[PDB]
RNA sequence: CCGGAUGGUGGAAUCGGUAGACACAAGGGAAAUCCCUCGGCGUGCUGUGCGGGUUCAAGUCCCGCUCC
């Protein structure tokens, strides 16, 4: 028998040199197909979401696999986890059909961006938000931000190392808001090109830092010209919470932070 | 020469820190920070800190002074010591004060914060900075169980052995515990503490909380003076020195003591 | 006159904070992905035209020299 199961991975990047499987350096991936092959007892390889870059983090990823052995949901809940290393970590098991895909099924990824907005730089979490000097206007942001909304060619925010196709996504929200000293970009889309989120946001931060206009995000968006807008935004401080999967697979979807922040 | 009596405000992570007590043999957030500060000050310069922390244990509103008769600017302080500093140690402000400072003996009162990811599998991110509970906890029945240690009290069963106070006896200004989504938070403050006194009352709140005792347990132990009755220490790596308390004439800066997305 | 002269190329470095972010190449190893290297030395040092200086700290300031 094959089985089709789905897990729910969190984890903190900084140690990674991403999710990808690279024969000659650390992965999260490689890291939790260890595990997970442990428990199954038989190699196992997994399928995620959307692979993140050396630095990023995750809470919201999802995974699956088809292995012939069965296991208990312990097994690779609290199993699995018990072989993975403290900053991998399982959220939850749930089996799914054929048709399951974490990627091709998936309809549209979701990200959290953090901006520790301080002169000094922060400790706790310093590898996981990104320390931004100059004083950042949330409100500004928000603003000059709504631009990029709905269907656009992203090619000022793309990358040329973007393995993907057709430059054009489809925004579904982008939101900038202020936690006390913290600035969080929240954004979901079908889908994002190399860079994407980690550019939206280095261009945006030059206007809440009031360097550029509210108008610039909306220029180069229609300058389709990368060699305009800010340079790619720092990596610690991305993480990837949330992923859309049809409701008929049922997959559980728990809070995706990260930690105190609301969901 | 001029000495200048400085006050700095410490943010750290202790998870690679053998605790902040300096000892010429291990890391110590206040060796580290001292390092710096002596850089700067271009002499060898000793701190005292508002209140030492356990190996693990962190901080976010760690208060030092020092004097210096070497002057540098603000910058030279802030931005200064922590180009000095590793990542995880930085300095949040700095504030010149009078000869009447000192950090540890001007402090009128500690404030603690305790973070715990209440969820059947343990946390990835902040894997170092929040205490991981297997066993569901009830924020709700935690809370009331605690208010029996608010005042003044005898906190010898949630005292230790290795402690120097003369006196277990201290008084709680406030203990709360709330819950944020699978977080499970415990605010206290009180004018000072015992060896391991938070850890320890988070301990055993936390049995209480799962259900495996009674919310007059806690009650019961308080005035059982017994430690070997209380609930095992709880762990460090959860524990942040969120604020220390000073005089108002002093006027030091008092920026959000967290940690993280932490409510003021 | 004043502002610049930093990597192979752009292009950065908080009204002195401890280089080269970021981008685009190149080269090598495991059409493209990916690792490391890509100032000079080598057997970490000195290096932000060039020596000298001040400062705990200099690309970042004071002085003499070359060119826009
Ligand atoms: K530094
Ligand atoms: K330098
Ligand atoms: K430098
Ligand atoms: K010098
Ligand atoms: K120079
Ligand atoms: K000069």
């Amino acid at each position: 028998p094959v089985y089709k199961i789905a897990l729910g991975i969190e984890y903190d990047g900084s140690k990674y040199y991403g999710w990808q499987r690279q024969n000659e350096v650390r992965s999260v991936q490689e890291k939790l197909e260890k595990a997970l092959s442990q428990v199954a007892n038989e190699p196992i390889t997994v399928f995620c979401a959307g692979r993140t870059d050396a630095g990023v983090h995750g809470t919201g990823q999802v995974v699956h696999f088809e292995t012939t052995a069965l296991r208990k949901d312990a097994a690779w809940t609290l199993g699995v986890n018990a072989n993975l290393p403290g900053d991998i970590a399982v959220r939850w098991v749930k089996t799914v059909p054929d048709d399951f895909h974490a990627r091709f099924s998936a309809t549209a990824r979701r990200y959290r961006y953090i901006i520790y907005n301080h002169r000094l730089r922060p400790a706790v979490l310093s590898k996981g938000v990104t320390h931004f000097y100059e004083p950042l206007d949330a409100e500004r942001m928000h603003r000059a931000a709504q631009c990029l909304l709905g269907e656009n060619d992203f090619t000022s925010f793309r990358a040329v190392q973007c393995q993907s196709r057709t430059p054009w996504r489809n925004v579904m929200h982008i939101n900038v808001t202020r936690h006390g000293p913290y600035v969080v970009v929240d954004i979901k889309a079908n889908a994002f090109v190399h860079h994407m989120v980690r550019n939206i946001v280095g261009s945006l931060m030059e206007v809440g830092a009031h360097n550029q206009p509210e108008s610039w995000i909306a220029e180069l968006l229609a300058a389709k010209d990368r060699t305009l807008a800010a340079a790619t935004a720092k990596a610690e401080g991305l993480y990837l919470v949330a992923v859309d999967y049809p409701d008929r697979y049922d997959l559980p979807k728990p809070p995706m932070g990260p930690l105190f922040l609301a969901d």
